[PDB]
């Protein structure tokens, strides 16, 4: 989950 969310955030920003 940690990495999944890191990447999600990267995209969102």
């Amino acid at each position: 989950a940690a990495a999944a969310l890191a990447a999600a955030l990267a995209q969102a920003l």
